[PDB]
């Protein structure tokens, strides 16, 4: 099966189950496109979302995201909407969990109402904006082009707005909806969002800086991450036609003049040989070669990108209004041939809620993990950490924890589940970092009750 076909067969494992939750992944697939069209090109993102009930009695809603972005070459907008792909290796950080990205609520769309989608966009320097009303072949899985125009742009204008109508339930998804645009904006202080709801309410979420986060960098896949499958699929992706040697040491990571030749010998293959006319057996050798190899470098941080100890930081408090918090961001650290990176944040008091146990956010890749918290390997950490090691001493308080984790694979538990796996390397490295911040909370506690002793103590 198709990776569409499988998808309409199973949408609950896609994330789209009922109404309510394809209302909620519609508008995430949405922003996150957005960020992506945006932040990792140095542009502050200003996004605005808007959804509109355009059926009451079926329950359509029309959701809207427009996005000062880079926009989309003309000649890719109808595959970049409408055609699904067979099988992408990941060799850059990127938002979102499904594969099928915006694509999957494009499907949902054309498979359960008659609205086209509706699209503008406009690349950067472009003298035109072009329009367009798509749908996806539900059968042919291909675009179809319903209605195709341009018009005049204006000064400096860029980005894109995309409009999707779908069966949705609005009442059930939006308390998620809200916190999924609340979490988002926690950790992206630099962007500007705008949210109209169906029922008229606005909701303004100013920028709050202009300090946009390193972007990621494409990286060459490393030797570990890869499957037969995926080698023959850089090897028939070649425009020219390199030796073995010469394709080991150009299309991969940490593999170096001297670093092929090793793997040419273990393999047994010859460096002249040329790499179209690899069997088989060749490749199967390649791949336990490389799984068996003990000398490559660790998988490259470049192809991350961290939100950053300084806007975890500015994002927690102007959004808690805490007494205390603090982050931070650990070194790089690699598992099955891809890096990741794990960070962790703390916010403690002021107007933070009380309550028995701490408020958790989880993010990946800079998205909000929303449902499934408690099978997270996030939530798992937070509640075996003993915090009376760290100074709380009521079994009320009043805090926040949030940890980032990314990387360009990121281990989910279960298709259609939100939660992130208990692989052992991630584990214990989420582990590290959150004490590395509770320890910082536990010295905030400590000074502080020891201000107040000397308050009570020695002041009239
Ligand atoms: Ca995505
Ligand atoms: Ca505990």
């Amino acid at each position: 099966l198709s990776p569409a076909e499988f998808f309409k067969r199973n949408p609950e494992l896609a994330g789209f189950p009922n109404p309510a939750r394809a209302l909620y992944q519609t508008v995430r697939e949405l922003i996150e496109n957005s960020l992506d069209a945006t932040d990792v090109h140095g542009i502050l993102p200003n996004i605005k979302i808007t959804i509109d009930l355009i059926d009451d009695a079926r329950q359509i809603y029309k959701v809207n995201v427009v996005d000062n972005g880079i926009g989309i070459p003309p000649q890719e907008v109808p595959n970049a909407f409408g055609r699904v792909l067979y099988s992408k290796y990941v060799n850059r950080q990127t938002r979102g969990m499904y594969g099928l990205g915006v694509k999957a609520a494009v499907l949902y769309s054309q498979m359960h109402q008659d609205k086209p989608i509706e699209i503008e966009t406009s690349p950067v320097n472009s003298k035109r904006i072009y329009t367009f009303k798509l749908k996806i072949d539900i059968n042919k899985n291909e675009p179809i082009i319903v209605e195709r125009g341009s018009v005049e742009n204006t000064r400096g204008f860029h980005g894109t707005s995309v409009a999707i109508s779908i069966p949705g339930d609005w009442p059930k998804a939006k308390s998620r909806i809200y916190e999924y645009i609340k979490r988002t904006y926690i950790i992206t202080p630099y962007a500007e969002f705008i949210f109209k709801d169906p029922e008229g309410n606005v909701t303004y979420y100013p920028r709050l800086t202009n300090k946009i986060p390193k972007p990621p960098q494409e990286v060459k896949p490393h030797p570990y991450g890869v499957d037969r499958e995926e080698i023959k699929i850089l090897i028939n992706n070649l425009k020219r036609d390199y030796t073995i040697k010469e394709f080991l040491v150009n299309e991969f990571q940490s593999i170096g003049d001297t670093t092929a030749d090793k793997i040419l010998e273990l393999a047994g293959l010859k460096p002249n040989k040329k790499v179209k006319n690899l069997t088989e057996e060749e490749i199967t050798r390649l791949v336990e070669t490389f799984k068996k190899y003990e000398d490559f470098r660790s998988p490259s941080a470049d192809s991350l990108s961290v939100i950053g100890e300084d806007l975890i930081e500015l994002g927690l408090k102007k959004i808690f209004n805490p007494d205390f918090a603090a982050s931070i961001t650990r070194k790089p650290k690699a598992y099955q041939g891809h890096p990741f990176i794990v960070e962790a944040g703390v916010a403690f008091g002021g107007s933070i809620p009380v309550g028995e146990e701490p408020i958790v956010l989880r993010y990946a890749n800079k998205i909000p993990l929303i449902y499934d918290e408690k099978s997270d390997v996030i939530w798992k950490v937070v509640e075996e950490l003993d915090w009376k090691r760290y100074g709380i001493e009521s079994d009320q308080y009043q805090m926040v924890v949030m940890v980032h984790l990314c990387s360009t694979k990121i281990p989910y538990k279960s298709a259609g589940k939100e939660s992130i796996a208990e692989v052992e390397d991630i584990e214990k490295e989420i582990k590290n970092a959150l004490m590395e911040v509770a320890r910082k909370l536990k010295q905030y506690l400590s000074e502080k009750r020891k201000e107040q002793e000397a308050k009570k103590k020695l002041l009239a």
